[PDB]
């Protein structure tokens, strides 16, 4: 494996059925990867934030209305980023890879946790036990875990790549994530009063940078 950075898209489902307005995604986290130095970046995508999807600004419920396809489009389009893999999860396939995985601790406002838990351990409060969690997972291991866990989620990740990355990142790595945040305010728009979350074009485009320079990308 090449050790050029490259970016990560989790997204998280209740579905893999999703149809109507109502297959929308629970969770978007981006990790950005720059394995040659070992690094690491993670943001988080709050559900409701308002973006042009992939012309009404509506929140990133891309998934709903075009899948993974658009969820991942819309999300490049937002962070000016390319995406280079993807994952998605299920409700259960979550649960799942996390009983594999041997569960995990985390922290709660410290304790281990069960995929039921964890599952049901999960905007912006949600937001911070997601990444909770996948930073748990991420320290849960810093060989068939993933052949099992892999053929769970919908990604692009292949099994050398996954073990690849792993063994490059098991030095060096913990709780040492540079975490992003995208800050927005509240928006609510219409009488019955659908929320809206509007995020800070400036910090935005301090994300953006951010981002862009640790992928090497213009």
């Amino acid at each position: 494996m090449k050790k050029k950075p490259f970016s990560i898209l989790f997204m998280g489902i209740e579905d893999y059925a999703t149809k109507g307005q109502k297959g929308r995604s629970d969770s978007l986290i981006v990790v950005t990867l720059d394995p040659k130095n070992k690094t690491m970046k993670m943001l988080s995508i709050p559900r409701d934030t308002r973006v042009q999807l992939a012309s009404k600004t509506k929140i990133n419920a891309a998934y709903s209305k075009g899948g993974k396809d658009e969820t991942v489009e819309t999300v490049e389009n937002f962070l000016q980023i390319p995406i280079d893999k993807y994952v998605t999860v299920d409700f259960d396939g979550f649960k799942d890879v996390i009983n594999e995985v041997g569960g995990i601790d985390v922290d709660v406002p410290e304790m281990h946790l069960n995929g039921e838990e964890a599952l049901a351990y999960a905007d912006f409060g949600r937001n911070d036990r997601q990444k909770q969690i996948l930073n748990a997972l991420i320290d849960r291991m810093s060989d068939k875990i993933a052949e099992k866990a892999s053929e769970n989620v919908e990604t692009n990740i292949r099994i050398t790549e996954g073990l690849a990355l792993q063994q490059i990142y098991s030095g060096f790595t913990s709780k040492k994530i540079d975490t992003l945040s995208i800050t927005g305010s509240d928006l609510y728009l219409g009488p019955n009063n659908t929320y809206y979350f509007e995020p800070d074009a400036t910090n935005l485009e301090k994300v953006r940078k951010t981002l862009q320079e640790h992928l090497d990308y213009t």
